[PDB]
């Protein structure tokens, strides 16, 4: 089995751009998220699993948020904290940060060993922020992602 | 505990350079390995555990080759194919690639699932090459690691 994630750049003014698939598959040690993306900025990116199965932007404070409406971090746990895809005090929606290489591409496959099968991702959202990630709150929450770049739903 | 991999620059004719460590440390899902690296080339670099607990330079058929002393991939369950950190197809010492950003530093962590304990990985070498890492001996062997540009012993 495997789920392809459609994923769009999010533009809640001037329209979202289809920037490929995320292919997620099993393996023997956790699940496998395959990036098949194209025309994102380069960089190395926060990359998590969001509570809401939805990609939809929210109001905040007299502006429209891309990608607000998919919430917070997967935290079916309630840690209550950002952390390490290999750490049990981590949201289990943490996987580790996406490549995108100078041509805008992400091809780099990436490792969640805590998910074991592919229905556990289904109803979540699969993000791409702005920013990296350092796996920590501090010196900014949620790794430093920032603003939500990329999105699809994962079902 | 830990282990800490004193790590250096190759360069058998102007002199190696000390470029910091990698720590490697048990998780609950194998082991991660920690840069702590500075001065490297940017970009994304293969990252493998060799057989050899050497750094050295050997010659090979009239030329000085970087960390050559290292010999090839670990690979005790003899695979003969370089892989996915998460297949068991690929070798032992098969690690996600590690990126260096611009500035030179490598501080993001990777984890390798099946190794399981600090001591697995004593009397082998940490290799960073210069080239990147597709896991696959295609179409470049080794996954296009190339030249090895830096290396620890693991003790
Ligand atoms: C770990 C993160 C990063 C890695 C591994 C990386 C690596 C690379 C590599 C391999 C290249 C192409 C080789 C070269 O021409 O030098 C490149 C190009 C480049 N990168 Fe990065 N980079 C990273 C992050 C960033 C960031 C965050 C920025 C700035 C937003 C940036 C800006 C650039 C620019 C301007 C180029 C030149 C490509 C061109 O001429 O259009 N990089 N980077
Ligand atoms: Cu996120
Ligand atoms: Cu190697
Ligand atoms: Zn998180
Ligand atoms: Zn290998």
């Amino acid at each position: 089995e495997k789920i392809v994630v459609p994923v769009q750049q999010l533009d809640p003014q001037n329209g979202n751009k289809d920037v490929g698939t995320v292919e997620i598959t099993e393996s023997a040690y956790g699940l496998v998220f395959t990036p098949k993306l194209h025309d994102l900025a380069h960089g190395l990116h926060g990359f998590h699993i969001h509570e809401k199965p939805s990609c939809e932007p929210k109001e905040k404070d007299g502006k429209l948020v891309a990608g607000l409406g998919a919430g917070g971090h997967w935290d079916p746990k309630q840690t209550q904290k950002h952390g390490y895809p290999w750490s049990d005090d981590a949201h289990m929606g943490d996987l580790p940060a996406l490549f995108v290489m100078h041509d805008g591409s992400a091809t780099t496959p990436v490792l969640a060993p805590r998910l074991k099968k592919l229905a556990e991702v289904k109803g979540h959202s699969l993000m791409i922020h702005a920013g990296g990630d350092n796996h920590s709150d501090h010196p900014a929450p949620l790794g430093g992602g920032g603003p939500r770049m990329a999105c699809g739903v994962i079902k």
